[PDB]
């Protein structure tokens, strides 16, 4: 149990620069038009540093470097690219605390999360894709005695990637590890709310990559992001974030006829069947933790289990176990490892959540816990903290239909399996679901029946590599965190070779 | 040598109905608002039959039937779906001549093409996907001792497919075989120029599929096609056709957040290196036939080798071999197996090609052969026939950059390999390429260097199943004619199962 000192104060593991540049062609550079913005910490509302408010000119300067690097990088051997990714993972792990404190400071989440989930998972994502590129094969098949089809994976070349602020470094790893393993150059546009972590990381790893292979351009969505998403000099666009912006991203890709992948959030149901109350006491506790895991990362998780569906025959008994855990949630300084729920990422997100709490009250949702701002001591008072909130309601309510992205769960009941499936699928989203039952047949039936990319069965919030992650329905298109992604970042070249010297007989 | 009688005349293998319906819910039905259009044969200009000028209401009635069938079809066993596709293939082969004559009549191409390529390839495509769905596996991987990731392929459900007129039945097979193999229901919108073949096919196979699994709605692109492309009741959209419509299709999918694949034509280069004239005489003949293969299907082929790139050191010698074959092309009745080039598909396409021959004259392209309409005898005088045309020019001309989609090849030269690659890649397209060289190293270097989905090496115009077909750059996104496409027609369900009963330690 320990408390990390705030950056720049005595004992801190890091002191940040007062100003950061874009990372282009192997070096930090200022924005072309010299404009900056100020990034603040959500821990205490206080400013951190200045970052470029880049424009189209910077995106094009980054695309120049990426395009000059792409040919030699795409032709770097699989072994060598793999080995570089293994060194990136090493550097992440050797700097685990530094990166975890940076991430907490910039984003607000509890440092026990960055120490145990974000940074280690980010390092492992690089080892995983370093390994999968070693294993990747195209194909060779004999169509007939003198005709052979070869399929060779090729880099797309230069790709654009736009990431959000809820897992700044993990999202970066999710995007960069496969794109780089596949031999592409990247222009990455981080979320303007969280520009710091990727800058610190680039200071740690930048020398491992040839100049121009990894380019990071800071700035606002409707400026730097839009120049990248509409650019005619990228071969592919990747995006994680809001549904309206994602749809716009897909429209930009449609105009240029380039492939696209997007992950757009969800309204994931956590489904609890009655037989869990006949299982072991540890399992009942695990199921209750699975509901309260909705408050992990302050609910700022695309697969946050924001609807709990509890079989009505066990609702009183099971909710007793749930509420014991909600009530024990320790609040405080996000840099205290004891703290279990940190700060929201921005004032805007803070305001969004408070609006939804009012909408919930107005439409008749009943508060079982929380419901208000969390007022914390000292310097934390200027930060953005909300109480873990549990609302009783029905699936027709707005707060059961729209993604809040705060520490808010709506709980409702169902009578039988058919109704649980109907409520679970009564959403436009389809990113994740949780499923709690010890009957193998129900586990399988519900697992197949839920229209979601991931169904966590008797667990929640596990995001290992080697498990494909992505949307059904409006939650998006494509998959991440699995070697199948390499195909989103590569093109298939079919050499169709004839070894027959004779004409076909047609002309 | 055989001459098929014109449909409806003595000796014909088929006589057509005067009016055809939409195929919805297992039966032929009239359009909701009773509007029809007349389909004419491009062989002789004479009308064939009436087909629905369907509206949004018909699209929604087909989606109703598709959605009522989707669940049971999706849960039908792999063996059973495979066996149905195998029966479809047998029915196609059992009616080979009937179907080949129908396709010539509706589309205009020479019956030797439908007899030897279209119909047999259509039959084999069903066998191929019947076989690939037997072999398909998802995955199971142990993440740790108590955590297993399962990935199960699931049908998308109801999908929309829009196909063009240059290979009416083969295009139908290319889209339908994988979609049905994957357990999806289909709403298919055939090209209004060629509605006939798919109707005859449905008469032969409709009883093999459950009602509502396969629905075919005829009509105009701007009406029936647009209703399908903008539908919020499809999980996926597939399209082959023009660049402007395909981009619009991608925008429609963007709005609805659904996966999409499109193939949008090309300007494919056929590259001839000097060493081929050091090869066997048969091989030189084969290469010369490979250039003249541009006139296969009247040049109405997305990968028509419409730019010929000849190394200048062999240009005189090799063009002598080419022109020998150009001069041998027999014209006449497309129902004569001796006819080597049939009719263009429509007046609009016929006129489009004639415009491009005119543009070619004005910009200085030199006629090496052809260049005018082909005036044919008797009833053919009312059909659409253009001479096989060979223009000498340079790659910057409009006729070297824009897709003509008629029997027209632009020939130009290059000095060395670097120049051949630059000219070959000097296009917005990237669907195919032809590559003729017997030096193993040059074949590999150019094969990798060309930005196109398929590089035919020492052959051209082979479209076997089990060789992936699809675009680089503006030629589209996705792949066809290969088992990897099944992923375009399925969702990945990740069951992430924990067998440990203990809480994680976070809440
Ligand atoms: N393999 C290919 O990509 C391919 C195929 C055929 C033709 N072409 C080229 O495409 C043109 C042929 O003319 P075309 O008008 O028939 O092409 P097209 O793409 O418009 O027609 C093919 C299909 O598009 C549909 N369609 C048209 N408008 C639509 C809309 N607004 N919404 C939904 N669907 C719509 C139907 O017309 C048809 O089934 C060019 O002349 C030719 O060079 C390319
Ligand atoms: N994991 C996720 O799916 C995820 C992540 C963040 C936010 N969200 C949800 O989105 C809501 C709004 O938060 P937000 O405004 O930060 O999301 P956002 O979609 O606006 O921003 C995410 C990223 O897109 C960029 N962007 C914004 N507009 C752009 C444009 N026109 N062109 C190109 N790029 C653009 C942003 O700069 C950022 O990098 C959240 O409350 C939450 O519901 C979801
Ligand atoms: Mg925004
Ligand atoms: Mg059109």
């Amino acid at each position: 149990s320990m408390i990390y000192a705030a950056p720049g104060t005595p004992g801190a593991v890091v002191t940040f620069k007062p100003r950061y540049g874009n990372y282009i062609g192997g070096e930090f550079v200022p924005p072309v038009k010299g404009q900056y913005f100020t990034n603040t910490s959500p821990v205490n509302g206080q400013p951190i540093a200045e970052f470029p408010r880049s424009t189209a000119e910077d995106i094009d300067k980054a695309l120049d470097a990426a395009h000059a690097a792409a040919e030699a990088w795409g032709r770097t051997s699989v072994q060598e690219r793999s080995n570089i990714l293994l060194k990136i993972a090493d550097r992440i792990e050797q700097n685990l605390e530094l990166l975890a404190v940076t991430e907490t400071w910039d984003n607000g989440k509890a440092v026990r999360e960055t120490l145990n989930a974000d940074i280690p998972l980010a390092a492992d994502h690089f080892r995983y894709f370093a390994g999968c590129i070693r294993a990747q094969e195209g194909s060779a098949a004999e169509i007939n005695d003198s005709t052979v089809a070869y399929h060779i994976h090729e880099p797309l070349g230069v790709v654009g990637q736009i990431i959000p602020w809820n897992f700044p470094l993990l999202m970066a790893a999710w995007k960069l590890a496969p794109a780089l393993a596949a031999g592409n150059c990247v222009v990455l546009k981080p979320a303007e709310q969280t520009p710091l972590g990727i800058c610190v990381l680039l200071e740690l790893i930048g020398d491992l990559l040839p100049p121009g292979v990894l380019n990071v351009v800071q700035g606002f969505g409707r400026e730097a992001g839009e120049a990248l998403a509409t650019s005619k000099r990228i071969a592919k666009i990747a995006f994680t974030g809001s549904t309206p912006v994602g749809s716009h991203i897909l429209k930009c890709a449609a105009e240029n006829i380039i492939p696209s992948t997007v992950e757009l959030g969800g309204k994931s149901p956590n489904i609890y069947f009655e037989d869990i109350m006949q299982a072991e006491p540890a399992f009942i506790e695990k199921a209750a933790e699975g509901l309260v895991l909705a408050f992990f990362n302050q609910g700022e998780v695309c697969t946050c289990p924001s609807r709990a569906l509890v079989q009505e025959s066990i609702y009183p008994a099971f909710m007793e176990e749930v509420l014991k855990k909600v009530r024990a949630i320790k609040r405080g300084d996000p840099l205290d490892t004891e703290t279990m729920v940190g700060a929201q990422a921005s004032q805007q997100q803070y305001e969004k959540i408070l609006s939804y709490l009012d909408i919930a009250q107005q439409e008749g949702a009943e508060l079982l816990a929380g419901g208000s701002v969390e007022k914390l001591e000292g310097n934390l008072a200027s930060g953005y903290y909300i109480q873990p909130t549990l609302l009783k309601g029905h699936n027709g309510m707005r707060v059961f239909q729209e993604e809040i992205f705060g520490p808010v769960v709506g709980v409702t009941t169902f009578k039988d399996e058919a109704e649980a499936l109907a409520i679970a699928n009564d959403t436009e989203y389809g990113l994740g679901a949780g499923l709690w039952t010890r009957d193998i047949n129900r586990a399988y039936r519900m697992g197949r029946g839920i229209k979601a990319g991931r169904v966590w069965t008797n667990c929640y919030h596990l995001y290992p590599a080697h498990a494909a992650f992505g949307g059904y329905k409006k939650s998006g298109v494509g998959r991440e965190t699995h070697k199948m992604m390499l195909d989103h970042y590569q093109q298939t070249k079919n050499l169709l070779v004839s070894y027959d010297i004779n004409p076909l007989g047609f002309f």
